[PDB]
């Protein structure tokens, strides 16, 4: 009853496939189907496409939109700051609230260094633990995203998972399966001392939705604590959308460099690393390792990003984001409960993930056993209901605030409804 | 009689010292003399203190603001652009026109990729023209800044000049000195067909500002397409400053791959790619090489982008910056000139550098042969006259649109009187 991918989308879909590789500037948004819709705005938990259709967002941007689009308490903030010019050149006060808020809530007494990407973000923590401990390997889990750089676009064979990075570059960083304890204390008692840190996702969101093992992260904590390692908890979408603690509070653990971004920028360009002072102060212009940015700790991110903390602090955005997703899960449930066939889904708050013909989904491997096919059906039905699901298995689903009343409803009711339809097909 | 670190700016200054390594998000923001002045906001030509003082800007964030500060088409765009919605997570309509506008200007008949930065552009140009080869090597120039990733943080002994990188990674980035056609041709000659790509600044911009040799521009494309290298032209700032072509159309050149940021983003976070349909069709969804970004193309930075460039099509930016730079260059000249120091000046439309103690500088190494303490002194006492130029002589001065009338009677008053001040300590 909806289409969501009208003229006005097709005209441009033909169009951009002339402009930009694979006709996006983004992988995951070519696998929209039948093709990309095109958006014109966007409001609360809606998206607006060119041609009009309204769609209930289940994707928000894959993390940042918690507090949903152009939300009225961070827009305000925004237009605030933008009357006072958007970009200087110099130190703003904005990025001082905001480094200290953070700060307070994931690395007390430490300190942070604002970027424009998570993939800045991780890229130099990664940089950080190999001049901090003088390390060249890095130990990162199969299935785990951090993000469009070199070190981290590599598999176990440590081989390039994409053109263009050198051997030699892909050969320093070392690869195991999420949540196993066995290879995790295996790959450290066969490279020791030679490894600089270990990366990895609190909770993976780049591969369906997985929550770990509580010996995972134990052995994780611990063995970068003895071996000298520095242990990356890469939280750039766990942070701030486990509780104002993220994942350490969330799983009472601790990092020693923590990666940060989306929800930190309330929309805009953001990533930001914390950890020690110790660590941090290694950092130029204090230190050896090198970071700068002409626009780290852009005016207008430093803003939007103090306003959506602030409004995550004072509205109920947790305990209505936990119980949207957990309708939707209930609603899935309630359906599929009702047929002989296998599955799982994975929730974690306000992220979650259905991975169809499998009973359990504890790692990349398994969640890579999911139906393909029944999830993409799935994608395209839930956009002719009027709501948007990643079109791919291996990507989440995340529920914000305006995830409620009316918004919600239309979303549970899609996806009852788009379940039966691929169920029955 | 300006005093641009008051009371407040000394409060915030002790303050970040314990939130941010070296006090800063941006390493050259540290060496402002006698300790970093924050800003309040901005508008036109000027940045205003926490204080109150109100300083000409001479920096412009260091090339995005040819417009100035908050200029009103580029706000307007904006405001009606925030309505809409910041962030959509799928393709939005401004990213198009921006495409279709830049495209029509640097690569006709080519493909863009918008990424977040200028380092992300540069690393995604480089992991672009390995990939297409099928080669590791990349060629810089010593001198040439070209952002923070592992690649290019080398020089030669392929040394890094960071702490963090690998040597792997260190040695497959050959470094020879920037207008030496000479040494160009003899890198060439000494690893031919392993080169896989030629990145530099049509004109160096962070080590003082050095315009190039017309034999060196002449070289880069003949070796390079001899080789089967691909030639990264890094316009990330001579990018829509040099004109609406930019390098290519101001020096009546080619690259294979064209670098793109700062300008073209209209103050906020961007960076971009762009290249012809065989190279640019490699980059995922479309081909191998990958690359991938929440925040590519990001709504708010296409809107400012697009506004930005619908002024330096409609309003006298180029002119007016021009001539801006030029009375700066002239009223340096008139001082300088009633003495018997050496000095020498260059400039390129907007952006310009003094260099003391020497007659000529056409490569990085005479660059550092310039008088650090006259130019330190020199920019302390700028501050003084409430005027802001680099705190570092490697940096650059930019001219832009509001730099005329009563703004530039202040700059060239200041310029003049600090000269004399300089030359009489
Ligand atoms: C030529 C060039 N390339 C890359 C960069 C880095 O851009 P960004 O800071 O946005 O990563 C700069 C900024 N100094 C630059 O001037
Ligand atoms: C855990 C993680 N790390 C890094 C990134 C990349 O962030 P960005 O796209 O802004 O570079 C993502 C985004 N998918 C992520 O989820
Ligand atoms: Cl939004
Ligand atoms: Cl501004």
């Amino acid at each position: 009853d909806v289409l969501a991918s009208g003229e006005k989308s097709r005209m441009l879909f033909e169009r951009t496939k002339e402009l930009f590789p694979g006709g996006v500037n983004s992988p995951v948004r070519a696998a929209v189907k039948p093709y990309p819709f095109y958006v014109k705005r966007g409001e609360g938990a809606y998206l607006y496409t060119v041609d009009g259709a309204r769609i209930v967002d289940l994707v928000l941007a894959y993390g940042p939109l918690i507090l949903g689009h152009k939300h009225p308490r961070v827009l305000e903030a925004v237009e605030e700051a933008l009357a006072r010019g958007w970009l200087y050149g110099a130190p703003g006060e904005a990025e001082v609230l905001l480094a200290e808020k953070i700060l307070g809530y994931v690395k007390r007494g430490g300190m942070i260094r604002f970027v424009n990407s998570g993939t800045e973000a991780t890229m130099t923590a990664i940089r950080l633990a190999r001049g901090y401990t003088g390390r060249d390997l890095i130990l990162k889990f199969d299935g785990c995203y951090h993000g469009s750089h070199d070190a981290v676009l590599v598999a176990a064979g440590g081989v390039p998972t994409s053109a263009g990075v050198p051997e030699a570059v892909a050969r320093l960083t070392l690869v195991t399966p999420y949540n196993d304890v066995e290879a995790l204390e295996r790959v450290f008692a066969e490279y020791g001392d030679r490894i600089a840190g270990v990366i990895v996702e609190p909770v993976i969101a780049n591969a369906g939705v997985i929550p770990p093992r509580r010996e995972f992260l134990a052995a994780l904590q611990r063995l970068s604590r003895e071996s000298g390692a520095l242990l990356i908890l890469d939280e750039v979408v766990t942070g701030f959308r486990l509780g104002l603690e993220g994942a350490q509070g969330y799983f009472n653990i601790e990092g020693d460099i923590i990666v940060l971004g989306k929800i930190i920028g309330g929309g805009f360009p953001v990533g930001a690393v914390a950890g020690s002072r110790e660590v941090m102060s290694l950092l130029t212009p204090q230190g050896k390792v090198f970071n700068a940015g002409t626009f780290n700790a852009h005016p207008i991110t430093m803003a939007a990003g103090l306003a959506t903390l602030k409004a995550l602090e004072e509205e109920p955005v947790y305990s209505v984001s936990r119980e949207a997703a957990k309708a939707l899960e209930e609603a899935a449930s309630e359906v599929l409960d009702r047929t002989g066939l296998p599955y799982t889904i994975n929730r974690v708050e306000s992220m979650m993930q259905l991975f169809i013909g499998v009973e359990e989904v504890s790692n990349a491997a398994q969640a890579r056993k999911a139906d393909k096919k029944f999830y993409v059906k799935l994608h395209e039905e839930m956009l002719r209901r009027g709501v948007f699901i990643a079109p791919s298995n291996l990507e989440a689903v995340f529920t914000g605030l305006p995830h409620q009343g009316e918004a919600l409803e239309i979303a549970v009711e899609g996806l009852r409804s788009s379940l039966k339809t691929v169920l029955g097909s």
